[PDB]
């Protein structure tokens, strides 16, 4: 039967913390899902262990939609990063099981392939503009068609995306950054030309009119996207940016629900939605987000940093392979130790991912190997202004 | 003055509660409610593993900076687990601040705006008649306001074994039955009594519009939680079609869950309580936004918010200009013993405490006598098996 016999979390730190849900059916078939929430990992682990897992036992594993609604509505307190990550982990494991039962790779189950490979972007970072440019050259040589560029801001010790369990404390100056950033993109274009796709992550630090100014300043450099311009709990925060610049906009890695972005999409305030499988309620929910996005010409650009496990990456590559309105897939390679803990069949070649062909999402976990790497607490940084004001990191 | 220690206490004197205690280098302490019904251990872990270590050494007096540090610093913002952890810290810090000031909490917030805090009681029964008996009984205790719920004939379970109980639901049967309850309450008890009703998420907007209109003759104090409101626009049809007052928000945790509801004048009462809404710091901002639009506070006050929340809420209720009403579900004697407090209930109303802080403490030795026991909230299915809203 497809009745659930067992379900449990695995916590491991093969270079960084990962939490994984495993679901095992009465017939012995199993599925896994990513439950990793960077810097708050044990909150999801406990949400799953104490409150979700006992309710999964005896459930029909084939009932994906019912389980999703049961956990989403049944929680009573709806949405949220801990909440939606727990739900995502269950959803991914159930889709893994369904695809295995169907004898198909996940992309086939979703509606089959819409493309022959999945374009990625790489992180190019450096202290100086020159340092970053060197990194762009290296990745272009590796075959990347797209690069995210970040560089230090002169007069500021720490800037995002440029180079102990408690939050590190960074210092920020918006005004210095606003004057410096356009110089980076100018230098990229001068050295590498127009065919390269160039991305930039603002990482929440601006107000809307400041982001509008930046967007206008970087129009000549034709960025693939300007990402996370402003905190967007208030979705209307995007409107001034959109009304003032034609630089394409990306947002959403911090979102967990379609209700965090319904308005952003329907009002045409963004070009790319960034919310990934692990944090956005899994395959079931993200299919719905991508479909809504498609009505408004919005494309997917999944958050793909290392704090999403190979389980998320494999499932995302399947999703990317099917989804009509695919935009790009972020690539941050995992460590060798992480890759070994999570055997998988997706492949990376010449700047692109290729989806696996084995039934399931194609990712597994080696539990005995995972057990060799105990959890190590690690928190994300905070950002303060020059006067000490607790700002957005 | 720095935080020297912070830790959670988990206890089950009749039901589960999670509490955060913060202690300073001068040996002063404060506590905050961290209870999230049916997901309690997620908050416990959020605090234990991720928040508590970052509190050590922080200036206890920096309430605002700490709130922002935890809220923005989490990176992943908002949510029930997140905002409850933040609320627990915030309540404990306000507790310490008031104690440092030598004042009960309401004094710190801006002083007294009213002499007492009106409550409502839960009145419930299988039949309308059963419910009416409960109303009579509560009116005799001095309640000026009652929430009324009764069973729907033809349906085994209506709103108002560690796993979710499974209830069955019929909207159509409820819609036809509910007006009869309010009619009976008015027929027996007259017009002076305030009468409330909790729809408990089960309707679509046009169904709630229909219900609102149908119950206009009974002049309800509020119709609560008509529809799931993740999509805040869900309230619009209800508001355009009825003048029955509307309340919502016990399942919210952020001002961003209700900013539009308030600004578009779609609701009359906001229900989000201190424990789940990010504590005093955040709820002051929510109540203040509400005030621009004639919206009043109606804090969720069920038993799954601890006496720590209740004491702090009574202080808040005593200060806030735009107070509407305070929900009252009495805690068990065992719960009251675990959480000694100085708020009082008299003649249908709360009276705020006068001792410095929010006036609530926790007896840790007694708390230890009641270990955690897993308990989940129910789910609701339609007659065809559809997983619905409970
Ligand atoms: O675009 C990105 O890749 C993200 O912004 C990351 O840099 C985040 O900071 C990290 O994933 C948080 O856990
Ligand atoms: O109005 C109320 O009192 C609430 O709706 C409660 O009945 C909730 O069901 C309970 O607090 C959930 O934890
Ligand atoms: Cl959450
Ligand atoms: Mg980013
Ligand atoms: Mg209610
Ligand atoms: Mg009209």
């Amino acid at each position: 039967s497809l009745k659930i016999r067992d379900a449990y979390t695995i916590v491991t730190c093969p270079g960084r913390n990962f939490v994984t849900l495993k679901i095992v059916t009465e017939s012995g078939t199993h599925g896994i899902g990513d439950a990793t929430l960077n810097g708050r990992e044990m909150a999801v682990a406990a949400y799953l262990d104490e409150h979700v897992v006992p309710a999964l036992i005896g459930r029909d594993a084939g009932r994906i939609e019912d389980t999703w609604q049961y956990l989403y509505r049944g929680a009573y307190w709806r949405r949220g990063p801990v909440t939606m990550t727990a739900i995502a982990a269950v959803d991914m494991a159930l889709w893994d099981i369904k695809a295995k039962a169907a004898g198909m790779p996940l992309y086939q189950l979703l509606g089959g392939k819409s493309r022959e490979r999945v374009m990625t972007y790489a992180h190019c970072t450096g202290q100086t503009i020159e340092d970053c440019l060197g990194e762009v050259a290296r990745h272009v040589e590796l075959g990347y068609r797209a690069v995210r560029v970040q560089s230090g801001v002169p007069g500021i010790e720490t800037t995002y995306g440029v180079a102990s369990s408690l939050p590190a404390e960074h210092v920020w100056s918006t005004e210095k950054y606003l004057n410096h950033a356009p110089k980076l993109f100018a230098a990229v274009r001068e050295r590498f030309g127009d065919d390269l796709h160039v991305l930039h992550d603002v990482h929440h630090r601006l107000t809307p009119i400041e982001a509008a100014r930046l967007g206008k300043a970087v129009e000549p450099y034709h960025l693939f996207w300007l990402e996370d311009c402003v905190p967007a709990e208030n979705q209307e925060s995007l409107r001034l940016i959109r009304e003032h610049t034609t630089t394409p906009l990306a947002i959403g890695e911090v979102f967990n629900s379609i209700h965090d972005c319904r308005e952003l999409i329907q009002n045409q305030w963004i070009d790319y939605i960034r919310m990934p499988l692990t944090h956005g309620g899994g395959i079931t929910a993200m299919r719905r987000v991508a479909d809504l996005a498609s009505l408004y010409h919005v494309r997917t650009g999944f958050h793909g940093a290392t704090d999403l496990s190979p389980v998320c990456l494999g499932a995302a590559i399947h999703f990317d392979t099917w989804v009509p309105n695919f935009g790009i897939q972020e690539h941050m390679p995992h460590t060798d130790e992480t890759d070994a803990v999570f055997p998988h069949d997706y492949r990376f070649e010449d700047g692109h991912f290729l989806a696996g062909e084995s039934p399931g999402h194609g990712v597994d976990i080696d539990e005995e190997l995972a057990a060799k790497y105990p959890y190590e607490r690690a928190s994300l940084p905070v950002n303060r202004l020059e006067d000490g004001t607790l700002w957005h990191w």
